[PDB]
């Protein structure tokens, strides 16, 4: 069946990598943003927020939430195309696609490709691979990876095929010898850039420039509308062209090169200028690769279209002490930098930064040691863009946000530019766990890359992620049912992993001690009275008990490393564990566990949860298409589980306030019911289900972490991997 729900994000703002920002060259305020795991977005100037465009990508085609390239038609701003697909190795089972739209991405249609697209692979900051002919807008090019070369549509992206006369598919990969089959892919044909003066409106553009990931053959050009391609004579060698921007006002192509494909590295590179009339090449690097003070390559190349003597470029990459941006107002003859050393470790800045609207961007340390500042300018800044309709507006992506200025030309007269986050409505975190206790804040998130937050108000960005300790990624989080001010979380640190505890609901946390061998946070369970923690850290060879609230640890024999630990929500003495088709139980508050079920539950299942208010009531969700699948329930403290016949597949389960006059909590699952994939709620102990999402609101590979709300009927906290933390309410 099907009920009318309202779906919103819990307000965080950004939180991920934005490898591409794209301004429409014709229409002011038409801006798009592509992400590597969280789909695409379009700016809404009237709300000052981004609108997501790919939430209809669902469970079977989840990889289409990786957005490798995006082009917005200068000759028809209603048209927009996206190249999608997430991995070019086996992590993504499906090929990519070119999506096409005629209403700015409210609706789309897909043309699948015969190969994979690497929206979350190395090389993804390089772009744009998609390019529409600015004079004959039926023609679209796409530079492909994996050795597939350059691809072209002549009918608005309906059919695609290989341009066979473009023979150089590229040979660079970050590391040909990677055992893990991830760094070793051909990054391929990396951008396409047209010369608008080479045709007239309605007629094929004759001059086309192509960037290839081949250090000895980086740049190609056609001069007959893509019938034949030549290596561009006189060109430099040794490097990778991240970005190629043509200026037809002066007849010049600017390229930025790095020694790696990005986005996380780059130690060397150059910026060059190719003059079309004469065929002459000039090195215009702020700092050339011939200097050995240079410790980055170059990306974030952007030209001021209202004044194309103005242009910028940025470091790819400078981690330390921060990124560097550069500006020339004279076609690269000379440059100025956005900061400068005075006397080490002090620096002068041509910018100020205001993060009042996203205060957690200081990472819970306002005053790190010089030369570092907080918040930082940025990192992984592959996209930097001057607004083609306004020379005072720039925007760039980082690993965690988008920053924007409205007074860019303040730089030119000696002043300081003002930079502020511009990510409202763009919600890109991977949610790793979540809980909704029955008093205090409504929900606490445990996120990848930026920690996690107590969320006092769902409409308000929180002040800071968790601190003392401050995980880069909080992997697991629990509260004591009977005493929910008592909580624990675990997660990752530079030094491996860690644990944090509290007895005033996060008011102050302190870090406990580790057991031996911890490489990552893994998962954790808190007894119902707060009187024992059981913790399956990652890397560590055992699961461990603390009776001293994080001060000391004892191995538990019987349990494999990395088993899923959950506690009974009523009985402090009962803990439960799941690993590879065996369920285990303790009745002595953690000290020891025994296997109770070794058959009839599927080997791939790894989500189960005990029900608040009900001793020994456990639901369990998991499996695979190639084995068995569904939802199971024990009411006997894990001695036996029954399969629910109402469900064909489930991947996670949780509970929240019962319907009015029902005797049991509502149960929410991620799953398949009566041949329909989605999110489902049962208000009758699982006898029937109602779908609470719909086909426009699927969120790809979602559901790793979900939680009901014990105070609020019909509410699900729904976790995603790329689209932040959602809440759904019934209408
Ligand atoms: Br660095
Ligand atoms: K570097």
């Amino acid at each position: 069946p099907s009920e009318n729900y309202t779906w919103k994000n819990v307000r965080i703002d950004g939180g991920g990598f934005v490898p591409g920002i794209i301004f429409n060259q014709k229409e002011a305020d038409l801006i798009y943003a592509r992400t590597d795991i969280g789909g695409a977005y379009r700016w809404n100037s009237a709300t000052s927020s981004w609108i997501p465009l790919l939430d209809w990508v669902g469970w079977d085609n989840w990889g289409w939430n990786g957005v490798m390239s995006l082009a917005t038609d200068a000759a028809d701003p209603n048209r927009v195309y996206a190249a999608v697909g997430m991995y070019t190795n086996t992590w993504d089972p499906n090929n990519g696609a070119i999506l096409r739209s005629t209403d700015r991405g409210n609706t789309w249609q897909a043309t699948p490709l015969p190969f994979k697209v690497g929206g979350n692979m190395p090389g993804r900051g390089m772009g744009e691979r998609l390019a529409i002919d600015p004079n004959r807008n039926s023609i679209i090019y796409y530079g492909a990876e994996g050795g597939n070369g350059l691809w072209r549509s002549t009918d608005y992206g309906a059919t695609w095929a290989k341009v066979s006369s473009f023979t150089n598919g590229g040979n660079y990969a970050q590391d040909p010898n990677d055992p893990n089959d991830y760094l070793n892919k051909i990054q391929g044909v990396v951008w396409v850039t047209f010369d608008p003066a080479s045709g007239s409106a309605g007629n094929t553009s004759q001059v086309i420039y192509v960037g290839v990931a081949d250090t000895q053959n980086a740049i190609y050009r056609s001069t007959d509308g893509g019938t034949t391609w030549s290596r561009l004579a006189g060109q430099p060698t040794g490097f990778l062209p991240h970005k190629g921007v043509y200026d037809a006002v002066n007849g010049v192509l600017y390229i930025a090169y790095s020694d790696t494909g990005g986005p996380y590295d780059g130690a060397k590179g150059d910026v060059w200028k190719f003059t079309a009339s004469s065929g002459t090449w000039t090195n215009i690097s702020p700092i050339p690769s011939s200097s050995s003070d240079l410790y980055f390559g170059y990306s974030g190349l952007t030209i001021d279209r209202k004044n194309p003597n103005t242009l910028m470029v940025a470091s790819q990459i400078a981690w330390w002490p921060d990124a560097v941006f550069f500006r020339s107002t004279n076609g690269g003859a000379s440059w100025t930098r956005i900061w400068d050393w005075t006397s080490y470790p002090s620096r002068s800045f041509r910018y100020t930064m205001d993060i009042t609207e996203v205060p957690w961007l200081n990472f819970g340390n306002s005053n790190p040691v010089a030369p570092e500042v907080s918040p930082k300018l940025g990192w992984m800044n592959e996209s930097v863009e001057i607004d083609p309709h306004n020379s005072n507006r720039l925007m760039y992506g980082t690993g965690a946000t988008i920053y924007a200025t409205e007074n860019l030309t303040s730089w030119d007269s000696g002043g300081q530019i003002l930079l502020k986050p511009m990510v409202k409505g763009l919600e890109e975190t991977a949610v790793l766990d979540v809980v909704s206790p029955p008093v205090g804040a409504p929900v606490y998130s445990a996120l990848g890359d930026i920690g996690g937050f107590r969320h006092d108000d769902l409409t308000k960005v929180p002040t800071s992620m968790y601190t003392t300790p401050n995980f880069s990624s909080t992997t697991s989080i629990d509260f004591a049912e009977l005493q929910p001010a008592t909580m624990v979380r675990v997660g990752n640190l530079d030094s491996g992993g860690g644990i944090g505890v509290t007895t005033n609901a996060g008011g102050s946390w302190w870090q406990g001690q580790n057991p031996p061998g911890v490489t990552s946070g893994g998962n954790v369970a808190l007894a119902a009275d707060g009187g024992a923690i059981v913790w399956a850290p990652g890397g560590s060879t055992n699961v461990y008990l603390s009776t001293t609230f994080g001060s000391t640890w004892t191995a538990i024999s019987a349990l494999p490393a990395g088993a899923v630990i959950e506690a009974d929500r009523v009985n402090p003495n009962k803990f439960y564990a799941l690993a590879n088709g065996t369920f285990y139980v303790s009745t002595n508050k953690g000290a020891s566990f025994s296997a109770t079920v070794t058959a009839g539950i599927p080997a791939a299942a790894r989500k189960f949860k005990a029900v608040y208010g009900r001793e020994g009531d456990i639901w369990l969700a998991g499996g695979s298409s190639t084995t068995t699948y569904g939802l199971w329930r024990s009411t006997n403290s894990g001695a036996s589980f029954t399969k629910l016949a109402s469900v064909q597949e489930a991947d996670n389960v949780t509970f929240g306030k019962a319907a009015t006059g029902a005797t049991y909590p509502a149960i929410y699952i991620i799953g398949k019911v009566d041949n329909v994939r989605g999110v489902f709620r049962s208000t009758n102990e699982g006898a029937s289900w109602v779908r609470i999402n719909d086909d426009q609101r699927q969120y790809g590979n979602f559901g790793e972490a979900i939680s009901g709300d014990p105070r609020i009927y019909g509410r699900l906290y729904l976790g995603t991997n790329g689209r932040g933390l959602l809440y759904g309410d019934s209408a």
